[PDB]
DNA sequence: AACACGAATATCATCTACCAATT
DNA sequence: AATTGGTAGATGATATTCGTGTT
């Protein structure tokens, strides 16, 4: 059981974002994919999800970059979590085989509750807490 | 976010098992996989791997085949879950191109916890709840 | 001088098949 | 008449790329 790097490295994406300076300079999707260390092209499909999801200000030229909307600040991180993964079943009852315990697995509900329980742990955090200390300071020195 | 086919095939096998009535007659690989609908040989990986946990007795030859051990009626999803897919992180922080935010990164504690709120979620049920009505009828209706 | 949108290419993690060795 | 252990082919999900179209 695993994330998609596309939802780890649009969080990646989002605290880099968030330790800006206020009014620093909005910032290039290179430098930011370069910063966290994912490629250049993934990075970018991860901020037109973001944008579209409305965290995120991408400016698109005549100068400008990447913003932090007031959302992306106050968003969760199971917000996020749920709209970048998904939410799609933790496991495949209906593939192209499907289970014949269907419509009475007593497993599924189970599953079914483990991945809310999942969910919930991460609901209360915002993103100015993942970039509290220790992470802020470390994605700040990270920019030289 | 998905489990291994290879865990929910095994515990879809775990539970035609514990359906089997006491005594009835030791279950060959074969019928289970195609009871439960699952591809036979990828079965007896995960028959092996869960002979190896000691929840699966499996005799060789000599007429015998699959029981379910004492064991494997008193352990709990969580764990079987646990030793089927591995607790690996949800997150490949050190891969191949490993994160500049190891040691450092309040999403891995995050995630962490989030993980160990699905296992504990999982935690508290057995194999005998997972084959409780309607399950059990189901599966045993399926035997045919 | 950047971001967005849709069509492949690559990759790798697991799904799966299989042969030989017991028993 | 079955289960076990090591070896690749299969696969499909996503990690990634790229070219064109805005802006
Ligand atoms: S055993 Fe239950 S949870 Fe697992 S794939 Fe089948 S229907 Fe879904
Ligand atoms: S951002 Fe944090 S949780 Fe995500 S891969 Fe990097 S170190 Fe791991």
């Amino acid at each position: 059981m695993r994330l998609t790097k596309f939802t780890d490295l649009a969080l990646r994406s989002l605290m880099r974002l968030a330790v800006v300076r206020d009014g620093d300079e909005p910032l290039a999707t290179r430098e930011v994919a370069e910063v966290v260390g994912v490629p250049y092209t993934h990075a970018a499909k991860a901020i037109t999800r973001l944008q579209h999801l409305g965290v995120v200000e991408a400016r698109r030229g005549r100068g400008g970059g990447l913003t932090l909307t007031d959302l992306g600040r106050r968003v969760s991180v199971g917000w996020l979590v749920r709209e970048l993964e998904g939410e799609a079943e933790v496991v495949d009852c209906e593939g192209d085989n499907p289970c014949p315990l269907r419509g009475a697995c007593r497993l599924r509900r189970a599953l079914r509750d483990a991945q809310e329980a999942f969910y919930a742990a991460l609901d209360p955090l915002t993103v100015t807490d993942l970039v509290a200390a220790p992470t802020g300071p470390v994605l700040l020195g990270l920019t030289d």
